[PDB]
């Protein structure tokens, strides 16, 4: 399924292409909708960049305190935090939090550069057992989200499995996993997306993304009241280049799959 039918109806009503992966860790069950198709990740890829820096810090303890200069030349399209720090430095921890909690695109680029570019982020994903994830480009061009373009895409299934590994599994050390979960729980950008489709009492750590073709994304680790945690990936993209974002569609998907 009944849930499948409802997701299909939502997708049809919405006029776009919807990809959903829910992992219920209570019974290791999955709800999948277009879960093996590729979707542009947009800013949801920031989780993998931050995770790659956190993994690095397991062998370089002082790494998150390392200072990175922010210059005017670094500014891109959306720099809500970095623009306050031009001509100064931010720590890698501060950059990670900015990327994850405010979707700062300078912060993302600094994380990408630190670990050695998009192919290094991708190689990190491969190390985790994710052979689907691919980060090709830096900010801001990784958000073009052109249909049929595999650059900077992943599938809902792969991203849910990987997100499970990062936040609930052992991909990262204890301290690094906690830090990632803490950052994602402090996200400021997700209240209208998956969270808006869940009960108020549930706890969510998520990363949103949006981009060209009205791409509207959210990936979340969810702690329902008195239940085992869930992983939910909701990817949505639309046919028209200038389509508007549809965060409501992600909230609706979230409600359908958690009902």
């Amino acid at each position: 399924a009944d849930v499948q039918q409802k997701l299909a109806e939502l997708e049809r009503q919405s006029g776009g292409r919807l990809g959903v992966a829910l992992i219920n860790t209570a019974d290791n069950s999955q709800i999948l909708y277009r879960a093996d198709e590729r979707f542009a990740m947009c800013s949801t890829s920031k989780v993998m960049a931050a995770a790659a820096v956190l993994k690095k810090s397991e062998s370089e303890p002082n790494l998150l305190n390392q200072r990175v200069e922010i210059k005017k030349s670094d500014l891109v399209n959306y720099n809500p935090i970095a623009e306050k720090h031009v001509n100064g430095t931010m720590s890698l921890a501060e950059l990670s939090a900015a990327a994850l909690q405010y979707s700062d695109n300078v912060a993302m680029n600094k994380l990408i550069a630190h670990v050695g570019g998009p192919a290094s982020v991708t190689a990190f994903a491969r190390q985790l057992g994710d052979e689907t994830f691919r980060l090709d480009r830096t900010e801001p061009t990784l958000n073009t989200a052109i249909p049929g373009d595999p650059r900077d895409t992943t599938s809902p299934r792969a991203m849910a499995q990987t997100l499970r590994n990062l936040t609930l599994g052992k991909a990262l050390g204890d301290s690094q996993r906690a830090q990632l979960v803490t950052w994602m729980k402090g996200n400021t950008t997700g209240a209208a997306s998956i969270q808006a489709g869940l009960p108020a009492s549930w706890v969510v750590g998520d990363k949103t993304g949006s981009g060209g073709y009205g791409t509207t994304n959210d990936i979340a680790v969810i702690w329902p009241k008195d239940r085992a945690p869930l992983i939910l990936v909701t990817y949505f993209t639309q046919p028209q280049p200038k389509a508007e974002s549809r965060r409501d569609v992600l909230a609706s998907a979230a409600k359908i799959v958690t009902d």
